[PDB]
């Protein structure tokens, strides 16, 4: 467990050279405006369009995408994991010079070799946590070529704000796979269907949906909130002892050993990369797999039920 | 399907009526000084102890429960699950009145048979959500005086629990879906399926700390998206690669089988199995609810928290 804070980071590798952040995401404008309020010229490469304008309107000098990288000395590449990869080909590696960053917030598409950079390039990873009221952040380092890939990755770090609570040392694979083993068995995909299954549970048993959908889904953000703040033993304070109690015999009646079984199941097929060029093949296709599932699951009735209860009168 | 706001009381049945609230917790404080700021005559009812002047030093007039009973017409009891039965049958009911109403704002000790009310009294609930605005629950068990639902529609403005809306809704259906949803999905089911997540991720070789980040720590930001635009909304703001480990992995974890799991664990919370086991550790001392909790004290999950909360501001 390495752990670099604010006053660990002693030099500034960062100043005097000029940052490229690609994209103007959520993040992307988070990364540049944290850099030029240090006092760093920070420059912005992306396509035309309604990003591109509301980068504008913030202040900011908007270019195209291989121009900015061919202006600056790190490039932090906040695109889609699914266009990098000919973004790369064909508007970034032709423009790459010698000894300078190639900035990643995850690194999908190098720790799967999606993007193969050159040896004279320093290749690293900056993940902010949390707000992105601080939480502590990760970074790594994919090569080292100038011989400061450390320091500047880490007073890149410095920049955005992520060493205020502390940038943990990982890898390009260790980063990659946690992250995309807690989207799809916890976070995203496990407590999903969690809902749906105990939503689907009370409606089939004649229960109305609109109480089935606070007991499994509008209550939960109390019971997050409260593990976020203190963890999950202020959980099982705040709950009442019948709420408690029913967690304790209950809960491993739901999440059996097989469930754990599962998502080591699927965390293989994370490391081996099977889930990666799934992905990604799909997308060569037009995403005709993404897009009919993300359009089936609208079909549930959970979602329906939900906004007709936001829609309220 | 149908909803009550404050413009569809249009009688105050609550008018020169006694109401007495039996314990003075954070909600027995909270209904006791809302109805009394509304116009309506409230007396704290509980033993003697710290909390009994905290109630008198707070600007109320405090008597014993028995006492308090007598003089009202309106009981409510907000007292935990296991100590309603007892203070019901040894200071509520022979001190109890023909016509008289019986409130509560949780059904488990009426509809698991621990609190057996007269025949001539009238029984309603009452269940507030919000401790934002959120629509509330009532319900009538008994109407012997003819007006149940009126008292209980009226007493639910006297809380304040109008403004949002207030469904109807019955004590069974109260009960088992407030169960289902922390033994099933809230409690039981989530953090389950997060301690196995983490489980999953140190017994591969990760770090601890990312390992708590990924499954537990990044929930905040997934719940709050699911709290302000239902799960379309998750799907809709995290990554693609997100989205589509969503899809693809959640049913992989969240099997078939998990789903008949709830069904068993919704089945022994209809037929009194959880409550008499609930009641029966209770009776013992709460010796095996105690192993329990102590056991999850012990999971590496939560000393992680601990020493990364730290680092926190
Ligand atoms: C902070 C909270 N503690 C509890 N305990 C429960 O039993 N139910 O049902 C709840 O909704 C809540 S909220
Ligand atoms: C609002 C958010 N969207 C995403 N998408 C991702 O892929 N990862 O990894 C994240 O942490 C988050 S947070
Ligand atoms: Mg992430
Ligand atoms: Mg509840
Ligand atoms: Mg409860
Ligand atoms: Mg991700």
């Amino acid at each position: 467990t390495t752990v670099y804070y604010d006053q660990d980071v002693k030099t500034d590798a960062l100043q005097g050279k000029k940052i490229a952040v690609v994209g103007y995401g959520s993040q992307g404008h988070a990364h540049a405006q944290n850099l030029k309020d240090n006092g760093y010229d920070v420059v912005i490469g992306i396509r035309p369009g309604r990003s591109f304008d509301k980068a504008k309107e913030d202040g900011f000098d908007v270019f195209p995408v291989a121009e900015a990288v061919k202006q600056a000395d790190v490039i932090m590449v906040l695109l889609p994991d699914e266009i990098q990869g000919d973004v790369y080909k064909n508007e970034i590696e032709p423009n790459l010079e010698k000894h300078n960053a190639l900035a990643f917030a995850h690194g999908f598409n190098i720790h799967f070799g999606v993007i193969q950079p050159p040896a004279d390039v320093d290749v690293f990873l900056v993940a902010p946590k949390g707000p992105g009221s601080a939480v502590p952040s990760l970074f790594g380092i994919q090569q080292d070529a100038s011989g400061q890939a450390r320091n500047i990755a880490l007073s890149y770090a410095k920049g955005i704000g992520a060493t205020r609570a502390g940038v943990i040392e990982t890898t390009f694979k260790e980063e990659t796979e946690t992250d995309l083993f807690g989207e799809q068995a916890v976070l995203c995909g496990g407590v999903s269907k969690l809902i749906q299954s105990g939503f689907e549970t009370l409606v089939e048993a004649g229960y109305q949906p609109e109480l089935a959908y606070f007991e499994v889904l509008h209550e939960m953000k109390l019971i997050v909130d409260l593990m976020y703040e203190g963890g999950m033993e202020n959980v099982r304070y705040s709950i009442s002892n019948t709420a408690e109690f029913g967690d304790y015999v209950s809960g491993p009646r739901v999440i059996t050993p097989d469930v754990k079984e599962n998502m080591k199941a699927v965390l293989t097929d994370i490391q081996n990369g099977n889930f990666s060029n799934r992905f990604i093949e799909d997308n060569k296709n037009g995403f005709k797999e993404f897009y009919k599932l993300r359009e089936e699951q609208h079909g549930h009735q959970i979602e329906k039920v939900g906004r007709e209860l936001r829609e309220m009168m």
